[PDB]
DNA sequence: CCCTGGAGAATCCCGGTGCCGAGGCCGCTCAATTGGTCGTAGACAGCTCTAGCACCGCTTAAACGCACGTACGCGCTGTCCCCCGCGTTTTAACCGCCAAGGGGATTACTCCCTAGTC
C-alpha cells in the first residue's frame, strides 16, 4: 500500500486511496507474477537447470508480447 | 605455432532501354450546411452520509546476520552422427497444335404496320 501510494503521488498528488478495491488489484498483480514464474520455470526446465537467470525473464517478457 | 598473395566469387552501383499505371482531366452527383422546432439530458447547487487519516499501545510474525555445507551452472575434456553443398534426376505448370459447336452480332428476305387518292 505504501508503494502504490508512492507511485500514485507523482501521477496525481494528494490521491486519496480508497481502502476497498485494493485487494482485487493485489490479487491480480500476484496472479500475473505467478504466471511469469511458471513461464520462467518452464523455460528453466527447458534449459535443464533449476535456477533463474535474467535471460529467461526477459524472453518471457518479450514472447508474451510486452 | 598462425598470416597472407593470390584467386574465386558475392556486392554496390549507376547507365539504359521498355512498360503500364498514377495522376491529371472530364462529366455527373448526392450528401453536409442551414432555416426552424421541442423536448432531453446534463451542468449547477444542495442535503446528506460514509468511508478513511492519523493517532494511541501491543504481539510476537517476519527479517536479517552468521555459519555450515554442498552440489550445480558452467566450463574443461572427448567422440559421433547427421545435415549441408553440390551433382543428377524427375514432377509441374504454360504455351502452342487441331477440329467442332455456341452464340452473339449482323445483315438479307419479307411481311405486315402505315397511309394516299379517282
Amino acid at each position: 500500500q505504501r508503494l502504490v501510494r508512492e507511485i500514485a503521488q507523482d501521477f496525481k498528488t494528494d490521491l486519496r486511496f480508497q481502502s476497498s478495491a485494493i485487494g482485487a488489484l493485489q490479487e491480480s498483480v500476484e496472479a500475473y507474477l505467478v504466471s511469469l514464474f511458471e513461464d520462467t520455470n518452464l523455460a528453466a526446465i527447458h534449459a535443464k537447470r533449476v535456477t533463474i537467470m535474467p535471460k529467461e525473464i526477459q524472453l518471457a517478457r518479450r514472447l508474451r508480447g510486452e
